[PDB]
């Protein structure tokens, strides 16, 4: 039936529409999905944290259990798929987040109010690949990288601000102001999240398990990944 | 090379000992390694987060920037390769960690004291596999996961507490309290770390290739992984 969501396999899809139309929904949220573009980072985080409703013979994580990524959580998303500017956990604990969903203010109680969703317009991606004889020249790197950020992540070439290379560290700087973003353009935060997941081996694409990055045909593997976010307003700590 | 470190490729090994003995050392720490058994998660983190700190062609994050670290950092390890109970970053931020290195207290200053290394005695590995037409035989899947932990990660069978399956979710439940671990046992936290690295396409082995999971010969592809750690003393947030 080929009923699939190529740009998001973290979904459920079934040919049960009128005429058998393939209908799909975001796992963990029941939100709608565009199977021909990037799904917003907030819905993807909800999908990753989704619990089955009936555990059956599965067990559930203890309330006191912890996870490696201490910034990882199940988020609340608005109808357009953006993070709600105020996020909460443990019933009362509450804080504000930016457009990428990173805590930006001191934590408080339910009385906290976040004026707006501060937009992250600048993203630094620092990759440390394992040493290899292929010191692919910067030119060939920018070429496949911008190609990927345009043809895989569907981000527009101006929003790729710059790429750097000093072995064994590759660096991609992304810039997208609200003034430069036409509606229906892919946001840099979503393409950056798809990139982070492709690097770390949990690709969100259909049939792809990770980033099969090949410059001039030689595979390149990344050891360490560090991503920094710069938004319109400085964090208020 | 005859001189390799099969259980840990995050090493440099040279045939420069007496007579040509393969002498190996861990990247990022200089520590000795046992290439017949799994290396400590603390030392492997030191190998993964070693920082060149070069800025000739590279740019540094803005002072106001926030970071998605995945909770990763370069940690302090004791002579036995265990995490030191106390961990610091940015020189002044400091906290306690458990035996798997996860933060189990609120961040403090350089005055913070951690009494002991709290044992992580329970681990839950929740995999979500890429859907297939039919479910795997629960007995065959259970047997393959058990021999995987017995042979590849060299974990004793008694430390695998349970294996759950409810398509498409697989769950592996490891248990190893302080009283149940004799010296020379592989630790469940290390077996879990090697498993997670294998699944994400970053196998730690030097000559076993990679993880190609096969139940009854059918490929098993993990789309999502999540790991939960439970300590013998509840976290003090
Ligand atoms: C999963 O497989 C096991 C292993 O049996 C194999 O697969 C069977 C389909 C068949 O081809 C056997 O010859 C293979 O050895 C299944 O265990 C068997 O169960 C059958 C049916 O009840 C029983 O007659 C046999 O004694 C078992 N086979 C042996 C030799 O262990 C199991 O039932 C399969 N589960 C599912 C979900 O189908
Ligand atoms: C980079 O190196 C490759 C090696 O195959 C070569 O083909 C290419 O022309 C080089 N380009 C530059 C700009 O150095």
């Amino acid at each position: 039936d080929n009923c699939t969501c190529p740009t998001n396999k973290m979904t459920v899809c079934s040919p049960d529409g009128p005429g058998g139309r393939c209908q799909c929904r975001a796992l963990g949220s029941g939100m709608a999905v565009d199977c021909s573009t990037l799904t917003s980072k907030c819905l993807l985080l909800k999908a990753r944290m989704s619990a089955p409703k009936n555990a059956r013979t599965l067990v559930r994580p203890s309330e006191h259990a912890l996870v490696d990524n201490d910034g990882l959580y199940d988020p609340d998303c608005d109808p357009e798929g953006r993070f709600k500017a105020r996020q909460c956990q443990q019933t009362s604990v509450c804080w504000c987040v930016n457009s990428v969903g990173v805590r930006r203010t001191d934590k408080g109680d339910l009385s906290l109010r976040c004026d707006e969703l501060v937009r992250t317009h600048h993203i630094l991606i620092d990759l440390r690949h394992r040493p290899t004889a292929g010191a692919f020249n910067h030119s060939d790197l920018d070429a496949e990288l911008r190609r990927l950020f345009r043809e895989r992540y569907r981000l527009h070439p101006k929003f790729v601000a710059a790429v750097h290379y000093e072995q064994p560290t590759i660096q991609i700087e992304l810039r997208q102001q609200t003034s430069q973003k036409a509606a229906g353009d892919v946001d840099i935060g979503d393409a950056a999240y798809y990139f982070e997941r492709d690097i770390k081996g949990e690709s969100l694409f259909q049939g792809r398990g990770g980033l099969d990055l090949r410059v001039r045909g030689e595979p390149l593997q990344v050891e360490r990944t560090l991503i920094y976010y710069l938004d319109e307003i400085p964090p208020k700590f």
